[PDB]
């Protein structure tokens, strides 16, 4: 994982559940306090699932909760550290965007593993969006569209299509449905 979006996680886990229940689980998996991850730096996912796994043992809440919980409030997170990416676009840019964010973020890093979010309008109200991943983070990615839509102020409904794993990828397609109309039609 970019350890920049970790850095993002442990922000974050601190809004959420404390500073405490953060600096104990960030020393039980042996960081110094206060650990600054670089821009290049890569954390190795088990000392993420393990960092989290210490979240969930304190706070008494499922991991998928706090997943689910972290993706929402990450947002925030988001739109104070790479505050051009929220400014000036409106839920369903930013939305459609994502997976070419993804792939650019990652494109410098050797075996990169970042996220597919491929997206695709399906009506003048509603895109399709498939989280593709070997990671299995379905509820970092549905709470992380749902606080999208909690900072554009944007009113969305969510079904979740499909949900299951194939050839090591985990696989979520979501039908999100605008209530006010997003697109236009438009030359090619
Ligand atoms: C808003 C600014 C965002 C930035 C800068 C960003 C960037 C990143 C980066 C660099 C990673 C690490 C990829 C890797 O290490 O392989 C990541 C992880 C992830 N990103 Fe984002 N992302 C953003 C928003 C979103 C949104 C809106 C979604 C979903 C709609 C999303 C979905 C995910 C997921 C699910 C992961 C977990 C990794 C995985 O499941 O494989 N991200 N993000």
């Amino acid at each position: 994982m970019k350890g920049t979006i970790v850095g993002t996680w442990i922000k974050t886990l601190r809004d959420l559940y404390g500073n405490d229940v953060v600096d104990e689980s960030l020393k039980s998996v042996g960081w110094e306090p206060d650990r600054v991850i670089t821009p290049l730096e890569d954390i190795d996912d088990d000392e993420v699932r393990r960092i989290f796994a210490k979240v969930s043992e304190k706070t008494g809440k499922n991991v998928n909760e706090i997943w689910r919980e972290v993706g929402r409030q990450n947002i925030k997170t988001f739109s104070e550290w790479f505050p051009s990416y929220f400014a000036g676009r409106r839920l369903v840019n930013f939305l459609m965007m994502m997976d070419e964010v993804h792939l650019q973020l990652t494109k410098m890093i050797k075996g990169a593993t970042p996220p597919r979010l491929i997206a695709k309008p399906v009506a003048k109200d509603a895109i399709e969006m498939e989280y593709v991943s070997k990671r299995k983070m379905y509820d970092y990615f549905l709470g992380l569209i749902e606080g999208s839509s909690k900072f554009f102020k944007e009113e969305i409904s969510v079904e979740e299509v499909e949900r299951g794993e194939k050839d090591g990828f985990s696989r979520l397609k979501v039908r999100i449905k605008f209530k006010n109309p997003v697109f236009e039609y438009k030359k090619n």
